[PDB]
């Protein structure tokens, strides 16, 4: 028993990570079969960075202008191209170490595993959510930038997120690995700002869950609710809608704990309407929405990669 | 900016695990060098776990009876001994991904990683606190003894847990790699409970300090405090004593932020008094004991946000 907001192992994706400097700027890449994936910021200047044109300022540089480093073995890079935000180094060597991988877009409120590095050196891993306001609320310092979020799949990483910057909030904003930002950002230094924030309504149900599976069980309750009714409390509070494709999801658990998730739903209106009153569910006094419904699954069956 | 409560990459740790079966039990192991390490409970059967006598259950094993399996590849023992509450399986075999390692025994208060696997496979990576009533508060179903716990600084793997054992109350409980229990704790199924926990103050403290340095002073007051006073308040509320050392630890955080260690111990005290009134501290409604000022140093820029 016990429930913790767990990474997935990182060995995968730790040996894909190198470092990448061209001129002054320093910053992470991924190294997969024989290209290296990093942010297209690495090309700039801060003067650069104050209104950059990416098309020029990359026609102006050259395969020996990049400086990769896999530990401490310099790799040739042999060609270059940018693909939306995203520059891709063509080196004379394959990695190695390549895992079974795809690129994939998450969706907002999909949890996913964040390698911090810095100078290519893996240096933490903890678990993320995509916020529905297209942030994340990670740990990231200068030279973090090209640190890579990842979901794993019996042996198959799927990388969905390349880190670029953080926004006045404290927040983050990146990229998937086709260099698309999440959320309505850009690499420049401007003013941008993150947007108002709201709570994943499916994943704090999914969390509840949990708390019932681990014992946890005072803000269960005699009644059960509509979907209508529920989505109407949920606007209040600044949560989520909730849809019949997310009670789908959650059939299961409702199943194993014999609490429907309109019952559940009931639960949380009251804990929305009422509080804790001074009590804790799985040890916080906040609502946990960080946690998916597969999240839940995953770590309440003991699931392996 | 931000703070998390972050593990270290797992790699490393990954490379070394392994299933070890004896009977019909099954549990995970740590293979260094030409040595698997497991918890010696896995030499048990169904009766054997009231009074188990070790000495004369492991006498009377071969080499053969352990299947060691790293991934597809079946590992040949060639040797056997049991060290405290740990088994120590030779192989023939030396682990090609052996890291630099070493084994330290931590001390209540103290965070690692933890590995959680099963079957020998990794599931997930965690942090975990060593309580006060030496107890972990961990994620662990059946199958998941033998996981371990660790730390990897500077590039080095030290391992301080290996897990044995869920308690009544949820929480768990284990062994250095030597195989001393960490706590009163017996590898045996008689009735055993934690002591009553308490809060890990330092750490509180460091992340009161983390706060400051992501430029959050809401809960700063212009008192201060004697150390004496401070913890006769404090164990009011079940937190564990501040001492000297952990004073002088604090130091670095500190000297950084420009909040002496006594006047943050006087915020803390009238946090303990007051509550949040609906605010939150780095994401938390609760005070965090689990980020040690280690944690905070590792993780934190070295420029406070003013
Ligand atoms: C990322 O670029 C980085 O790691 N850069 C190292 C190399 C580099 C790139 C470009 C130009 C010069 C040098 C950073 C990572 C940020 C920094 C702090 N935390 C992070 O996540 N991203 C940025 O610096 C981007 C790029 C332009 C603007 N930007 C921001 O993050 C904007 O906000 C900040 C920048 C720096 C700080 Cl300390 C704080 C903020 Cl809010
Ligand atoms: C650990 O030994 C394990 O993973 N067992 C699998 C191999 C094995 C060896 C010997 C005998 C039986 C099985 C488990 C891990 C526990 C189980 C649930 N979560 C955990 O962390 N440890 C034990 O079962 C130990 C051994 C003696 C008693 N014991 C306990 O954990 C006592 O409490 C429980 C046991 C089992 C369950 Cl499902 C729940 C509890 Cl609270
Ligand atoms: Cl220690
Ligand atoms: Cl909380
Ligand atoms: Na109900």
């Amino acid at each position: 028993s016990g429930f913790r907001k767990m990474a997935f192992p990182s060995g995968k994706v730790e040996g894909c990570m190198v470092q990448v400097t061209c001129g002054t700027t320093t910053l992470n890449g991924l190294w997969l079969d024989d290209v290296v994936y990093c942010p297209r910021h690495v090309i700039c200047t801060s003067e650069d960075m104050l209104n950059p044109n990416y098309e020029d300022l990359l026609i102006r540089k050259s395969n020996h202008n990049f400086l990769v480093q896999a530990g401490n073995v310099q790799l040739r890079v042999i060609g270059h191209s940018m693909q939306n935000c995203v520059l891709k180094l063509k080196v004379d060597t394959a990695n190695p170490k390549t895992p079974k991988y795809k690129f994939v877009r998450i969706q907002p409120g999909q949890t996913f595993s964040v390698l911090a590095c810095y100078n290519g050196s893996p240096s933490g891993v903890y678990q993320c959510a995509m916020r529905p306001n297209f942030t994340i609320k990670g740990s990231f310092l200068n030279g973090s930038c090209g640190s890579v979020g990842f979901n794993i799949d019996y042996d198959c990483v799927s990388f969905c997120y390349m880190h670029h910057m953080e926004l006045p909030t404290g927040v983050h904003a990146g990229t998937d690995l086709e260099g698309n930002f999440y959320g309505p950002f850009v690499d420049r230094q401007t003013a941008q700002a993150a947007g108002t924030d709201t709570t994943i309504t499916v994943n704090v149900l999914a969390w509840l869950y949990a708390a019932v599976i681990n014992g946890d069980r005072w803000f269960l309750n005699r009644f059960t609710t509509t979907l209508n009714d529920f989505n109407l409390v949920a606007m209040k509070y600044n949560y989520e809608p909730l849809t019949q494709d997310h009670v789908d999801i959650l059939g299961p658990l409702s199943a194993q704990t014999g609490i429907a998730v309109l019952d559940m739903c009931a639960s949380l209106k009251e804990l929305l309407q009422n509080g804790m009153n001074g009590r804790t569910i799985l040890g916080s006094a906040l609502l946990e929405d960080e946690f998916t419904p597969f999240d839940v699954v995953r770590q309440c069956s003991g699931v392996t990669f």
